């Protein structure tokens, strides 16, 4: 957890480095099953409370099976996924859906049923060429047919004991909650709950997945994050089996360097009303080296940071050439056309970084950094400035209070003239929402083609 | 499920056709009731476990009623709802809220109470002129007053049986979960859960709704989607009645043609850095014919597709003239000013379509389509291109893998010169976020007014 | 609830006034504890159902503790937060996280354990200088060790009674649900559920908070809204204690004037295709006076309105000078550069306001306001227009139906020439996504510098 952060005064941006990747590139699919009983009506006509109680619970079981059948008519299941508007589009659950489709082919559910006759965990080779870990997590068929129905049948049906009511409730419990979870999510859930897959089942699954021991260690040390990036997909009710697919991430990029880019608006600071111009670097977000290029995540919130490990889904990334990082040290470089937006919107704001805070202070806004016991320790002047988190608790910009992160690291302030000062405001192309350094230079040049004749 | 898709090479867009609409235009409101008991304290002072267990459960009932009362002080309930930023604004639950308001008028709850004295389902004519289907789904008044309180009262209060504890838990159960659901959603829930309305209640409701048998068949064949587009709204606790309103969709547009427009960026492909220009059709999303015009849904994710049926809420649409579809076959037509955005952002990306994939490949990005067993079957060259899903499993653009849909349909590739090539890059108005063909032509012409004197 | 609304025909905007603020400026943190038992294995080897039932429930307890331990390895917990893209960035849960960190220091959990030995509620002075209200809401240590384990131990372990199974289920219940809630939210939940903190605990907490009696009255009269703006943060499992932090809002701005600005597009109405220009005021949202300036909430949906009280979080605001409100009465004023976007997008739409509706009607769109019993009572002509909610039930724009709010107030229609008519369309800078009155004037002037030589 050796984090280093550099602030660039010239471009009102800061880069936090020292992070290591865990990027999801693949999917592991597993089939989870519950064995069901094919009983729709019992010939018990008693009146006492125990009788009604078993009937109520059997009604709950039967209405769960029916709800799961109505989830099946809304199948295929549905799910999908500053510069976020450019992201590509595809379904996040295509892999799971392909496995569900295979489970509909004659014999396939029966093959899984036979693999789990004598064990609750087995690898099965499906017809489409995937080997999947399959589980039987609950056997309501044996419980209803062999432990409950003999009580209700071979004797007067009122002769049960209140313990069997309570046991049947406990056996039905996990089925009703899986059904509930699927019913309010249209058969596709994320994060993966402990009712879809318990911790012991999930850790067992990870341990038997066709991945390296390092990947197994990563996933087992970060179970919650694995759950947040996993899906459960309702598949089929068929031949007295309920089957659903769990889709777990495979982190095909691990331990490459990652860095987070924070950006804020950089405006001129004249007092005259509406006389100021602005630019903001629009390439903020997470960056991870990946296979000769760089995976860029423009909605930074899509990545989950655990200490110095950054977990992201590659479906939330744009693939950029590695020269994009030159924008941090030389925004005018000729190898990559660095992205900016221009405006005359000089509204104050702050960004809390990994190890400090950037503050864009304009007009009359009060912008300060404080220590809870000592008072104000820094006051920001008009323009874009930075403070490390050392000795600081909070940053106030106008009426809003922000808390800095408490992590201790290394901070570097790179001094430089704000680049907004290099532009002639009479010819600056303001109000460009998605622009770049070259486009702006090109426009300035063109509109200095009139001033030529002068 | 006869889907047809056409790709237009000239404009980097594809249209999937063969879909049929189901658009929500109206709302059906129903009042769901639970009968409650007005008991706040029992004079039972025993010490054994059964006693405490009944007291705990009565405390749960009483705290549910209190939580429902605090939901009532946060009433009226609150809910609402590329070109999505233009959508109009209004409340999705105004109809339900109007019914809740009527339930507060003297006598109204009593009228419903009297309609349900002898039946659990009845149509009631409210004072505001709406006839609503009303339900009594749980009678905790009769259970507490007539089956539970005689046990706790007319005898020593320790003489209960553990069955009555379990029965009281089961009777209280649905009340506690409805209360829980409302409590973490500020009294307004969507999707409609099976605790708000069970499958049998919902199917009963649909069957008695004042709609045609075709609408009843649609809704009954697509219960999950109906639930996703329905609301439950907490209304009142009054005169020993809990009442909430369920608001179900009415699909007033059915079986008209719908088509989905996919678009991707179309840039020039010079090697020179920052020398390329781009345009993207901004009118992507779902389109359905509707009442002489066309309902356009710019956040395509707002529509739920079930096979070839497309379910959408008209509140998520813009109403356009039917000439908008000319943009697909003739983007330069003079009847509708086709919408585009311009830029110099030549970042690679892909869109998975209904029957294939569009790929915008720029710079050095590796863009390919593969079959899992055969390897790469297509490589995309710089520019905008398309592949059908026939014989294809996946599309890779840089570091991101996408899965194509597996549905088989008809695919047409319409060859044509990319229209970005028609523009002189020295005068192209780049970086226009919300533009159109005419605005761009108008700007080019103006800025060719200087080159005149030359 | 004296609301007044003014519509400005000149700028296609309306301002609803008469509201009073409740802005969250601070956070109150409280530590909630559950006492746990350190038992992982019982030497009971029986076979009957009661035995298994206790073992199942003990397994549930133990798997809850383990799940809470895996939530701890994904700690620090994670949470954060038209002109919304300008908002600053920081963590909403920094205060709670600082308290969690302190609970990890030697002796700190023990200090809380000793403060709650004889009471379930006490104020405790933590090592970092915060006094926190701490609660013990469940004592599973005493229940397992002193009421359950003697039954399973000092006698044959099959001698329990089914009541103790049911009592143990009821005692374990709240622990399992808190664990479930944390497990699918990565240890950070909002809204604050009744399992994290019951109504009686929450009202007790408010009553003992170091705030004024007016703040206590506000919070106690609006519990649901307090819950929606609160967080629960999983902290630690240590020394047989589960501890989590609840973070409640402190409304440091109360009863200052608030007003809501509604805006819609204002376009010219020529029949000629693609010949029209448009502008829209981009400063729509909620505004509250606050400390000499004005807190502006651009994603209006971030504020919760209860009658005439407006509850917002200052982290969702931009701090503006109070001259921003001049844009409502004089959009050309020289004290504040009023914000607009320009385009040629003349697509029809509506905004339902507090007391009426704005309608932007263009092209051939049918735009009307109706009364359910009387029919159409107003038809909107091309351009931007307004109707109050008096005698109106609904507004239709094309294919979409909107319901007006039913609240009765005062409505003022300020007549004035649409300002879009003042611009020469040949020189209007269209397609500016984030602009202002001055930038537009400046551009018009420059591009009238060519027409000079003429
Ligand atoms: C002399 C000078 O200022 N040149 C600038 C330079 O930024 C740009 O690269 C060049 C054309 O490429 O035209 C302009
Ligand atoms: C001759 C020529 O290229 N004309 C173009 C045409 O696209 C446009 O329609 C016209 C004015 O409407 O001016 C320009
Ligand atoms: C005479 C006239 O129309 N002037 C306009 C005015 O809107 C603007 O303020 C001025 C420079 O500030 O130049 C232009
Ligand atoms: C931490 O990492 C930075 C960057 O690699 C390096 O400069 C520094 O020497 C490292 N220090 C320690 C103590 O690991
Ligand atoms: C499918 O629909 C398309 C478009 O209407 C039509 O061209 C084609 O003939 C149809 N084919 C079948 C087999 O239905
Ligand atoms: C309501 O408030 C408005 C604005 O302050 C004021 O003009 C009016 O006189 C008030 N009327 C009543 C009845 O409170």
């Amino acid at each position: 957890q050796n984090i280093t952060e550099e602030f660039y005064q010239s471009t009102c941006s800061a880069v936090s480095r020292g992070y290591f990747s865990a990027l999801r590139t693949g999917w592991y699919t597993s089939v989870i099953t519950i064995e069901l009983s094919n009983i729709k009506e019992t010939k018990c006509n008693g009146t006492d409370t125990k009788v009604k109680l078993i009937k109520q619970e059997l009604d709950k079981y039967k209405n769960a099976v029916t709800e799961l059948q109505l989830l099946m008519q809304n199948t295929p299941a549905a799910n999908n996924r500053f510069l976020g508007f450019l992201l590509g589009v595809g379904s996040a659950i295509a892999s799971g859906i392909a496995v569900c489709k295979v489970l509909h082919l004659e014999g396939e559910v029966n093959k899984i049923k036979n693999a789990l006759l004598s064990t609750n965990k087995a690898v099965v080779s499906l017809s489409n060429g995937v080997s999947v870990l399959t589980f039987k997590v609950l056997d309501l068929k044996n419980y209803i047919n062999n432990r409950l129905l003999p009580i209700l049948n071979q004797q007067s049906c009122r002769i049960s004991n209140i313990e069997t009511v309570i046991e049947f409730q406990q056996m039905n419990s996990r089925l009703l909650e899986i059904t509930r979870e699927f019913s309010v999510n249209a058969g596709v859930t994320t994060p993966l709950s402990t009712y879809m897959l318990t911790n012991s089942e999930l850790l067992s699954l990870i341990n038997d997945m066709p991945i390296t021991n390092d990947q197994k260690k990563l996933m087992s040390s970060n179970v919650q994050i694995v759950r947040q990036q996993s899906y459960s997909i309702m598949c089929i009710i068929k031949e007295e089996v309920l089957a659903y697919v769990v889709q777990l991430p495979i982190y095909g990029v691990i331990d490459t360097p990652c860095w987070k880019l924070h950006t804020s608006p950089l405006c001129t600071t004249n007092i005259k009303e509406g006389s100021n111009i602005c630019l903001t670097r629009t390439d903020r977000g997470w960056y991870c080296d990946n296979a000769g290029s760089v995976s860029f995540f423009p909605q930074a919130d899509t990545c989950k940071v655990q200490s110095n490990r950054v977990f992201c889904d590659t479906m939330n990334s744009l693939t950029l050439p590695s020269e994009v990082s030159l924008c941090n040290t030389d925004i005018f470089n000729s190898k990559y056309d660095c992205k900016i937006m221009t405006s005359k919107t000089d509204i104050s704001s702050s960004v809390i970084t990994s190890l400090g805070a950037i503050v864009s202070c304009y007009g009359k806004t009060k912008c300060t950094a404080s220590n809870k016991n000592r008072g104000i320790i820094k006051t920001f002047s008009n323009g874009c400035d930075y403070v490390s988190n050392k000795g600081v608790d909070t940053v106030s910009v106008g009426n809003t209070l922000y808390y800095v992160n408490k992590l201790e690291g290394k901070n570097l302030y790179v001094k430089g003239e704000p680049i907004i000062n290099y532009y002639d405001p009479l010819v600056f192309p303001s109000d460009e929402f998605d622009a770049s350094i070259s486009q702006v230079n090109e426009k300035i040049n063109q509109s200095l083609a009139f001033i030529r004749r002068s």
